[PDB]
């Protein structure tokens, strides 16, 4: 049970998300978040992932839904009222020292239950080293991105608190609790 706030600018202000877990069997785990809303003290969205491991091929393989709520749909759409589900494999690879870089990646597809939409994702975020300024502040970068022909944002670590631009001019901020 641990929770984190999500600042947004261009599109929402504040928004709280929260994780918890579940044991359902023996080699699988119920993981999902709950979104409450902007007015704060409502619902406002809900994700939920089943997964199973494998031990020497270190990974999981699971799948995972988003719920928006019904409003009205007909002559115009709206970004709520859509159901969305896929299933991915999660690894991880640390590849700095030795290397220089670090990801943690989804490698699957999603289907959007409103109208046949089907996308690839590097739904990850991947860790390079980029910068080239005077100022040694080291910094972290990861494309917080579904990689193949959707959208991404990335997202960097400095100090102690992640940060985010998506082409939509959009931005945030996630800071734990």
């Amino acid at each position: 049970m641990e929770t984190s706030l999500r600042y947004g600018g261009d599109s929402k202000a504040l928004k709280i998300h929260a994780k918890e877990k579940l044991r359902i069997d023996t080699n699988t785990f119920f993981q999902v978040r709950g979104g409450l809303d902007t007015k704060t003290g409502q619902p406002s969205s809900g994700s939920a992932l089943i997964r199973h491991f494998y031990p020497n091929f270190s990974a999981t393989l699971g799948v995972g839904v988003r719920y928006d709520k019904q409003d009205s749909v007909g002559v115009r759409y709206a970004k709520n009222d859509k159901l969305r589900y896929t299933v991915l494999a999660k690894k991880t690879f640390p590849v700095t020292n030795d290397g220089l870089v670090n990801f943690k990646i989804k490698g699957g597809c999603d289907v959007d239950q409103d109208f046949k939409e089907w996308k690839s994702r590097g739904g990850a975020e991947f860790s390079w080293n980029v910068f080239n300024f005077q100022k040694d502040q080291d910094v972290r970068l990861r494309i917080g991105y579904e990689a193949f022909e959707q959208v991404p944002y990335l997202q960097i670590r400095e100090n102690n608190w992640t940060f985010n631009a998506d082409y939509k001019g959009r931005w945030n901020v996630r800071y734990d609790l």
